[PDB]
């Protein structure tokens, strides 16, 4: 019993796609999913994804309503498609992943991750649910996560925080941290240690450390003389250049945070995607000054401290490879007689 | 277990919804619904109706596969509703009616007829169910159609014709004769006596009596001099002027037919719909004579004579009331010194 | 004079339809009305309901402007239709009700509520127009509002708050409160005693009692000791349990209040509609709990003690029958050893 | 007055808009106008155009009922806009000019032809209406036809055939050539001698000379011996090749309808509009032969005769220019030895 | 090289259209331009103009992305098109212009400005570009904008304040102050002396003079007898009259942010574009008072006391003239006994 009016009964009664059997009328008008409720139409979905109305509609149910993995770091895993679940991308409105191992038939490829089709494929696995271990000890190519110990298995911790239903939290009440795990064409292969993003929003920002609670409160001068930041150029890269038309650097979530209570700007998001660097159109209101691709990363200020005071002074020009979220970053680096000029993510 | 995966599984199967159990997938996009047979999208149903894209195409699975009154004779006897039904007016590809009676739950307006919102309306019952004849003694407005006698009440012979999936037919395997009854507010009304329209194409006519015989066959002088056609002028009302360039009278099917054989001309339906009295604009390509509106009717021509051959020719000018397909159609008379001049139907 | 060009014009000019003659262009393009205003197109209305743009911007436009009752009111009183206006359901950017009464002639099924199609109808009359009263003596089935008293009928005293142009206020300019009446096959009928929903919205939350003030103001055993509710349990109804992953209780529309001040938290508005009880999507930000299905409903936080200190906590459960906005609300209680331990809205 | 619903009362009634005052009821989903005609939605109009969605419905009613020029004898010469008319492209389902002369508001660029603005335009003015004969004497640049002789010019005789709601005719009941006229920034110029395309169909070919209907009637080698057609090689430009894959020749519209009596073959017009030398996708099934561009043109078979037995049959290659349609068409000829091989349109 | 996967290989890059080579690929879907960024489908840009998708993308990528005039000035000086360049209504998500020069050839009407197509139309200049003021002094009806003197020519000081990519800023690392100059016919006319409106928002507002800051900060009445404001009736036309059912004046800007920061309201902005003069429909969201028509406009304080204190106060009623932002606007007002009732913008 798989039809489009018994997926509407689960969203009208349970919230999402239960198991629960019963059907509720259904029209279908310009990517709209309509019902009937005490003889008034009601929306339900609104189609903004590249697929038929009723297919998107039946992936938008049976999404995974426990805290998964960002697909940033589904992304940078190379993970291609998923194990009998459904990972919404929050982002974009949209399946972060196109094809499905029997959840719908109609973007269904195979209803079993071992069938032939699935091997040159990245699959990903859950832990959390029975025998899932098991099919990628047989799989071939995999990610796995468990939030424990498997024997056998070498982990790597992930990040310490989660997206549930759209909203990244570092939870208590959950766990939100996972053990990473990865095979590759069967060969089981070990993931290098990696900083994270910190993944937060413009306009509801929070320190999470005590030299970011300095820098939110104290004065440009005050934060650079304590912490010993002279030459390392922290008034551009972190603070931000407003006085010509072109804006100088700004290239630290942390800067953007400061900079908007005292002086909102516009952002455009292009591309709107989840990645881990990202490129946004600034016009800074009340100045003037404005940059078309401004490369931002969300780094704890530590972090940054820590990748910046460990590097040659030396040389004018080179590249700087770090890597975060389990992928190689580039940045490029500008020095001038003992002291840095410029350091921000590569183009 | 009504849905829409199980409907588009009976069109597959059996042509129609037979009532059968199973599902086949569908994906909903632009007005089309699809089905995947073997990997290939394959089209279903093309939406060109005022309802949503699902409504529709469950309504037109749901259709009478038997033979049913026209919808212009449905249409006269100002039926407003079906029973348990639907018509499918094939020359819209619309529904003939958009409310229905305990068929589609989106379109329901009731359970059974008997209900006391359908009161008020003209419910149409089909004798050939059973119980259906019941409920129609126990309506207030209603019309019946029946193969039999009845017991207790008066019939009226319909038409020779009906509609069978779309094509108009005098069945031999089939009976398309229907004793016609109808009751208004309770009393049992009287149909008066009326003529039939034929219901025929232009491009597949087929004569009816030996006098459309001998039309079609004789030239113009020798069709008059015979069955003695002087003076009621059917030189302008049936065969056509085409002399100047606006066109003369030309207002019988069995003029069109004689006239496009010989040489083609140009028709359009700006008012494309199932009605006793159709207006064309017609081009004719030939000489180049036209008009935009022309009023064209379809009778045996036995039935035309037996009309004009029945009037005052004294009076210059009278309204002519005739009752043809249960509806009184206006017409016009023009006389001058003793002889017809013209006579079409009133705009 | 009736067009779409003349209701642009009101629209263009009085904001309304006022009435006014006159006609300015339009484009229809995508379920989108454009007019040309110095040579460029404007926006005017866009499409979001289940009817033709065209028809749906005439429904628009001839809206009441006046405050009307809201939506839930009328759906609970089972009102079917309007007569002579339109009540525009702001919610839904939709027309509360699908079919009319001498306003639009697509979606009219009368011109006065007096026909004969129109008996078996709740029809909503407004007592603030002229002879309205008159019409609901005469009509079968129907919902008077009046300011004042009619004589001879004996009216029931409605909400202190109503919708204009979508704001649910309590006017001290206007009336906002009126008596309510109802006629079931020319019986009137008593409407009983009920409570009332407060309509309040959570980011502009604003107590109405001097427990209420005390509620957000005083902590959680503050409170509980005053105003004596030890044993009825309002840590886990009002408050709610967050340490689980399952949230506990949180039922009462003021206990989203306070929560959401000491931390935010996501809700998904699935079934958007007015509904007096309302199901939320609710996802703790901060802790990680959540619940698919949250019954939510506002009360004054008094009447909701009122209710609960008037239950007998011997049985271990029970259905408690609470009628609330004209209708009945059903509860469910369970109680352990003299007091209870959860008592929610009935699913 | 002017009106949606206005312009669909004249569409009901009479046809077209001729200017009757009334309303109708109208719909608007989805690229089509709808109408309600005794309770069921009746089409009116398809949108096929780049225009919106009822601004192409009010230009296709007021189109020129009348015998106009063709699309490409007005595409040939400069013309540009129509002045207080509107030339429908029947071909494309859509105005042969964008914008108008006090026609339509909305594609209205000038109430009048003499407003500063239409001085660069070429106007096509039509002299059969009251004026116009005078205003293109004060215009700049236009087009003027005329049924007789106007004072003072030298007059051009146009084609015997024109268009008539659609249909291509050389009518007797109206007059269907035309006097041509023409003004270039003030100086009317002398339109050239040239030959005319005979605008013929393929299924409903008809001859108009001797030579046409001996080249039906007879063979290869019997038409050629007549008429001395030696050497011109007339079996590889106008009967066709069929021998190989690629097909050879085939460039006279005769030259088709000969042979698709004799077994069709399938034609696609990619690029569909009226031009004086169209390009054909050919495919025949018989043999299998093809050719993607298959240049053809419509001629009198003398007038081709004519122009065939009037070259320099010495040199190898030239480019030839022929005036057709008040048009230079450019023709690529190739001889050997004292003989043609091929003569063909070049691209 | 100008295609549609060009232009979107700009916006990721670059962000606008930089002219780079190189191209991605792109899906069109019902008004949306979607993209492929590793693997999965990304929005970039969705259409709400009355051009097609492909153009309407490509006129939003080649934007002008430096601080432009607002559309109310270009608006309110006749200008009718730009030259070389796209001025981007971001109020109305669509060109300010519909048509172009030498910038898509889809809108494009010419190449340059100096043919002879361009001559009756109003084209818009940019100084700032190499010799766009030679091609202003050889046009015949233009306008021009200049950060300098330019030799010859009488300036016209324009508005402190521009828009940058929507934000309206008065820039101090650009100017954001231009001199402006018009031709008409080939005459330069004469700007008249002017007022300008400070183009603030009502969630955003901020003072700029002392009387300003007075005014939000005292009460009514320390306000009025400061300043000496008595019989000239601020307490109605400014502050507003909230106690019965209609609205009273309240159309300075001004009035309405000292009023939704001590009681919210609603503001339906019908008709939205950028005019000198807004209508909003108002609904006070406290007291119930209301008004469907509300003309408010935005002056600087002090400029409002400039008029009104040079009023003859003895007249009844009679219309005003004041000139703002470079054309005429027209207010009513009303006088008794020796001092003013109410003085408005005029409908």
């Amino acid at each position: 019993h798989m039809s489009l009016e018994n997926v509407a009964f689960n969203v009208v009664n349970k919230g999402h796609f239960d198991g629960q059997q019963g059907e509720v009328p259904v029209s279908i008008i310009n990517n709209t999913v309509y019902t009937k409720v005490d003889g008034v139409d009601v929306e339900l979905f609104e189609n903004k994804t590249t697929l038929p109305v009723n297919v998107a509609f039946e992936l938008w149910a049976k999404r995974n309503i426990k805290p998964v993995p960002e697909v940033k770091i589904l992304n940078n895993l190379g993970v291609d498609i998923a194990a009998n679940t459904v990972i919404w991308d929050y982002k974009r409105d949209a399946p972060a992943h196109i094809s499905t191992i029997g959840v719908c038939s109609m973007t269904d490829i195979a209803k079993k991750p071992t069938e032939t089709i699935c091997a040159p494929l990245t699959v990903f696995f859950d832990g959390r649910v029975d025998g899932q271990v098991d099919l990628f000890r047989n799989a071939r190519n995999g990610v796995l996560i468990t939030e424990g110990s498997v024997k056998g298995l070498q982990p790597s911790v992930g990040p310490k925080q989660a997206s549930l239903n759209g909203v990244t939290l570092i939870g208590e009440a959950v766990k939100t941290q996972f053990n990473y795990y990865k095979k590759v064409d069967g060969v089981v292969q070990q993931l290098p240690e990696t900083y994270f993003t910190q993944s937060r929003n413009l306009q509801e920002f929070k320190p999470r450390s005590q030299m970011e609670i300095d820098f939110l409160e104290l004065a440009m001068d005050e934060f650079i003389e304590r912490y010993k930041l002279e030459g390392y150029a922290f008034e551009h890269i972190v603070y931000g250049d407003f006085s010509h038309s072109q804006l100088g650097g700004l290239h630290l979530l942390i800067g953007l945070a400061k900079r908007f209570k005292e002086s909102p700007f516009e952002l455009e998001d292009f591309i709107p995607m989840d990645s881990t660097v990202k490129n946004y159109f600034i016009t800074d209101a009340q100045t003037g000054s404005s940059k078309c691709v401004c490369s931002v990363i969300d780094l704890l200020l530590d972090d940054f401290v820590e990748i910046i005071k460990s590097q040659d002074l030396s040389v004018v020009s080179k590249v700087v490879k770090v890597t975060i979220d389990y992928t190689e970053i580039s940045f490029m680096l500008w020095c001038k007689d003992g002291h840095v000029e410029t350091f921000y993510p590569k183009l």
